């Protein structure tokens, strides 16, 4: 039960009656307090048991360190960990894992790695949490090659990686343009029965899109849909941006229609790529319809949107409409630039 207040009341009573509490009494209470996040009181009882000649054990220390770890009190958890080792108390996997997770989360990777080396030397065997924690930590720091080396090591030790491990690595590799390796980890992940998620697919599609390998990006987009994975605003913007750069305007407009059909909300980036694409193609009636639609949908145009339409309208001799959008642009607080002015001056001077 979570009846801690009564447990504490009974503890006060036994001490008044002259009954001496033992390691069991203290461990239960400290464990109860640690689980309730009442760590100042858990630490008072730990000090009290020590003064009373009661000797703490692995459970006492692990409960306190777990509790202080969950409270963001990392420096105090590391101090108790040094203390437990001085008293000859042997730390276990839980102790090492809670500390490495805390250190990892704080970006204290040199110390997280020293504790990981130490647990191996003391015969403590790391598990999926130990490795995942370190991989995530190293990943966030840009320390990708070190993360990859621990991934190789974890597999040699028969520790099975999960979605988190793979997704952290694929993300880091895709960001660095190391696509062939990202794709290799993706193939391995599926082969081992690990199920990719929206994060796995979006990273690879972003990566492939930014490298202009769009047929592959589209193949993976089709695959995620067949696998029951749901594309989001990022998946769609990446593909639209990618196909837009490739001059594949009609396919980018078809995905834009698809995304709205699936209730995915397009942003300023989606609308802009399309408006520029259409503008560049002289498809001004359609660029203007999308411009009207983004306003009805709450999407606020910026200087690129206005410039594209002005440059577009200008090139088509549609000068009075270009001038009207120029006025609107200034009414809406968007600041014109060299391009906006030079486009209008050309058309007017012509």
């Amino acid at each position: 039960a979570g009846r801690l207040e009564e447990a504490l009341e009974l503890f006060e009573e036994m001490k008044e009656k002259g009954i001496v509490p033992d390691v069991v009494t203290y461990n239960t209470l400290i464990s109860g307090l640690g689980k309730a996040g009442r760590l100042e009181e858990a630490l008072e009882l730990f000090e009290e048991m020590k003064e009373k000649g009661i000797v703490p054990d692995v459970v006492t220390y692990t409960t306190l360190i777990s509790g202080l770890g969950k409270a963001g009190r990392l420096e105090e958890a590391l101090e108790l960990f040094e203390e437990m080792k001085e008293k000859g108390i042997v730390p276990n996997v839980v102790t090492y894992t809670t500390l490495i997770s805390g250190l990892g989360k704080a970006g204290r990777l040199e110390e997280a790695l020293e504790l990981f080396e130490e647990m191996k030397e003391k015969g403590i065997v790391p598990d999926v949490v130990t490795y995942t924690t370190l991989i995530s930590g190293l990943g966030k720091a840009g320390r990708l090659e070190e993360a990859l080396e621990l991934f190789e090591e974890m597999k040699e030790k028969g520790i099975v990686p999960d979605v988190v491990t793979y997704t952290t690595l694929i993300s880091g590799l895709g960001k660095a343009g190391r696509l062939e390796e990202a794709l290799e980890l993706f193939e391995e992940m599926k082969e081992k029965g690990i199920v990719p998620d929206v994060v796995t697919y979006n990273t690879l599609i972003s990566g492939l899109g930014k490298a202009g390998r769009l047929e592959e990006a589209l193949e993976l987009f089709e695959e995620m849909k067949e696998k029951g994975i749901v594309p989001d605003v990022v998946t769609y913007n990446t593909l639209i941006s990618g196909l837009g750069k490739a001059g594949r305007l009609e396919e980018a407009l078809e995905l834009f229609e698809e995304m709205k059909e699936k209730g995915i909300v397009p942003d300023v980036v989606t609308y802009t790529t399309l408006i520029s694409g259409l503008g560049k193609a002289g498809r001004l009636e359609e660029a203007l319809e999308l411009f009207e639609e983004m306003k009805e949908k709450g999407i606020v145009p910026n200087v690129v949107t206005y410039t594209t339409l002005i440059s577009g309208l200008g090139k088509a001799g549609r000068l009075e409409e270009a001038l009207e959008l120029f006025e609107e642009m200034k009414e809406k607080g968007i600041v014109p630039d060299v391009v906006t002015y030079t486009t209008l001056i050309s058309g007017l001077g012509k």
